[PDB]
C-alpha cells in the first residue's frame, strides 16, 4: 500500500485513473466503471430518492500522500472547489516527514432520544427509569439479534430532565448504542420505538419523538499530526517562521467565531468531500461538527494548534463521526463501494479516523498558505 | 410558472424529465443534457478541482409545489437520502393553502477580516482606522470597477479588538462587502488584500489573515410559513392536534443541543441539494447556518414555530446565505446552469430566499411526521 502520486499533476484524467486502478488493484469491472460516465444508472438513482429527473456529477479527485496509523490510503474526494484536493495532498506529504497521522476512536455509539412528555415528578420517574436500566437495555436489543452477535447494541442509557419548559416538564431518555459499521440511524430510532412503550409505563407519561441525535459526542474521531521546523521551510521562509504563523492563525479562530467560521469550514472541505464519496450523509456529519464546536458555550475552532517541547508544530482534532460502511447509498452506489476498496476500509470506525486526519491536514493547509501570503 | 406535479411517483424518471423540460420550456439541448449521463465531461472536470479521475454522481430530483412571494418555483435537489424529496413537496403542497411560502433577504454582504498584529494601542488604533474608514474604503473599491457599476463595492468598515491573546493582541478590520450575485469570496479576499498596506501603514501593526468570514450574518434569508388547523387535519389526526406536536418537537430542540443538532441537520437535508444542484459551496452554507445556530451562547434551533392568535402554525427561519448565480461551479457545471434556469433565479438573494423556504418545509416535515407517528 503506497499513497505517493508520482507527477500526477501532469497526468490526463484517464491516466490518473489507471495509475489508481494499478495501485489499488481494480479489476477489470471496476476500472470500466471509472472510464465512462453514469456508474449510477437512474433505475438505480430512481430507488434512492424521490421524483428522480436525472443525476447531478460531482469531479472526483484523488488526495495523495496520506498515511495513517502507520498504513498508506489514497483518499477520493467528491467536492466542486479548486485549491482542495491538491492542499490535502501537499499537507500529507509534509505529515509524511514524522511518519503521518496517528488516529485513534471511541467505541461506535449512537444516541436515540425517547422524549417524555406530562410526567409531573420527572426527576423522581428518571430515578424509576435509572433503576429499570436492564430491562429498557434488554427490550432495546430483542429485536436485532445479527447487531448483537456483531458486538453491538444497546450498552447503556441515560436520563435527562428539563423540568420547566414552555410546553411542560419534559424527561428524554438516551439509548447509548453501539451500531458496529453502520451510520445507525434506522437501528437507533427502531430500538427507541421499541423501547417507548416500556418507558410509558415506567413513568407514567406519553412518549413523543422517538429519534436519533446527530449531536454524536459518544462516537468521536481523534488525529494528531505533528511536523518539525525542517519539515516547513520554505525557500523563502524558516519552519519557525511559518509555525508562528500558523499558531496566530490558530488562536485568531479560537477566539473569534466570525474566524472560527471560516477555520472550521476549511476543515469540512477535507471533510465532506470524503464523506460524499464513499456515499455517507453530509449533513450528519456537518451538523454534528459544527455543533460540537459550540459544545464549550461559544462556536470555536474543531482543531487545536501547538509547539511541542522542542518548537514542533503539533495540531490536533476530535470531532463526531457517525459514517458508515454498508447501509444506505454506501450499498447501493457502485462508486461509493469502488470508494471503500480504493481506501482499502476495514470498519466505519477506521473511514472515521481517515476523514479525522484529511479534515485536520486541510486545516493546515489554509493556515500555512493565509500565514505565508505576503 | 406552476410547480404542480402531477402523479409524478408515477413516471419513470425519463418521464419526469420531459414534463419539467415542458413546464419549464427547456431548450432541446437542455433536454438532451438531462437524457444522458455525463453532463460534465472530465475535461470540464479536470479544470475545476485537482487529481481528478473521474466523476461522481448524485441523483438529481425534483421537489414540487413550492411558490414563493406569489411565484411558483420548481426546486432541483442533488442528495443521496430517500424522503427528503418527497417530505419538501408535501410540506409545499400544505403551504400553498396560505397562499405559499414569503420571504425576504437583506442586502448580499460579505465580512472580509483583516487581522492586525503588533499593534500596543488597537483601542486607539481601532479610532484611528475609523476616522479613516471613507480612505479604506475608497482604496477597497478601486480595482473592482465592475462590481461598483453594478451597485456593489466596500459599502462600511467594522473593527474588532482582541485586547489579551496568548498571541498577543489581535485588532480585526471588517470589509462589509455587497457582491451583489457572487458568492463573493475571491472579490472580497482581494479587498482585504488592497487595503492591507493602508491598514498597516494607520495602525503601525503587520497585517496577517485577509479572509472572508464564512459567519456571514449580514446576507441573511428569511422565510416564513402559516398553516392552519384545516389545512394540517388528516383522516387520523385533527390539525389542532397536529400543530400541539410540531410545538412540543420545536421546543425540545430549543432547549436541547442534542435534539437541536437533528432538527437543523433536517434544515440543510432542505436546504444543501439546492444548493448543490445550482453549483454553490455547500460547507459555506453549513459552516454559516450551523454557526449562527450557535450565536446565542449555546447550540439551538434555527427555526421558530409559533401559534397565531387564531389557533394557526407559524414557522420561521433566518439564517445566513452566501450564493452566487455567477462563478465557480455554477459557471463551469452545465447541469448547474440548468438548475438556475429550471428555478428560474434573477438574482442570489432570490436563490438564497428560496433555499431558505425549501429549509423551512423540511423542518415542518420532519416534525410532523415525528409527532404523528404512532
Amino acid at each position: 500500500a503506497d499513497s505517493r502520486l508520482p507527477n500526477f499533476r501532469a497526468l490526463t484524467p484517464a491516466q490518473r485513473r489507471d495509475f489508481l486502478a494499478d495501485a489499488c488493484g481494480l479489476s477489470d469491472a471496476e476500472r470500466a466503471l471509472l472510464a465512462a460516465p453514469g456508474a449510477l444508472p437512474l433505475a438505480l438513482a430512481d430507488g434512492m430518492i424521490e421524483n428522480v429527473f436525472g443525476s447531478f456529477e460531482l469531479p472526483l479527485g484523488v488526495a495523495g500522500n496520506f498515511r495513517v496509523n502507520g498504513r498508506d490510503v489514497l483518499v477520493p474526494m467528491a467536492v466542486e472547489e479548486p485549491s482542495v484536493v491538491a492542499a490535502a495532498s501537499y499537507m500529507a506529504k509534509l505529515a509524511r516527514e514524522d511518519g503521518g497521522f496517528q488516529t485513534s476512536s471511541t467505541l461506535p455509539l449512537m444516541r436515540a432520544q425517547v422524549q417524555v412528555l406530562g410526567v409531573t415528578d420527572p426527576h423522581g420517574a428518571r430515578l424509576a427509569v435509572l433503576q429499570a436500566r436492564a430491562q429498557i437495555i434488554e427490550r432495546a436489543n430483542s429485536r436485532d439479534k445479527v447487531l448483537i452477535g456483531l458486538g453491538g447494541g444497546c450498552k447503556d442509557i441515560e436520563v435527562h430532565v428539563f423540568p420547566d419548559t414552555p410546553r411542560g416538564p419534559m424527561l428524554v431518555v438516551h439509548l447509548i448504542v453501539d451500531v458496529r459499521d453502520a451510520m445507525g440511524a434506522n437501528t437507533v430510532n427502531t430500538m427507541a420505538e421499541s423501547v417507548a412503550p416500556l418507558v410509558e409505563k415506567i413513568t407514567g407519561g406519553s412518549v413523543r419523538l422517538r429519534i436519533l441525535s446527530n449531536l454524536a459526542d459518544l462516537r468521536l474521531a481523534r488525529a494528531r499530526v505533528r511536523l518539525t521546523p525542517q519539515t516547513l521551510a520554505t525557500q523563502d521562509r524558516s519552519g519557525e517562521e511559518i509555525i508562528e504563523g500558523v499558531l496566530d492563525a490558530y488562536t485568531f479562530a479560537a477566539i473569534d467565531p466570525y474566524r472560527a467560521a471560516t477555520h472550521n469550514k476549511g476543515i469540512m472541505n477535507g471533510i465532506d468531500p470524503v464523506i460524499v464519496a464513499t456515499g455517507n450523509d453530509w449533513r450528519a456529519v456537518e451538523a454534528g461538527a459544527h455543533a460540537y464546536a459550540s459544545r464549550s458555550g461559544s462556536y470555536t475552532s474543531l482543531t487545536r494548534w501547538e509547539k511541542d517541547a522542542g518548537g514542533a508544530l503539533v495540531g490536533s482534532i476530535e470531532l463526531p463521526m457517525p459514517v458508515g460502511l454498508v447501509g444506505g447509498a454506501t450499498k447501493t452506489h457502485p462508486l461509493a463501494r469502488l470508494a471503500l476498496k480504493i481506501m482499502d476500509l476495514q470498519s466505519a470506525q477506521q473511514l472515521g479516523e481517515i476523514a479525522a486526519a484529511v479534515g485536520l491536514a486541510q486545516n493546515l493547509g489554509a493556515l500555512r498558505a493565509l500565514a505565508t501570503e505576503g
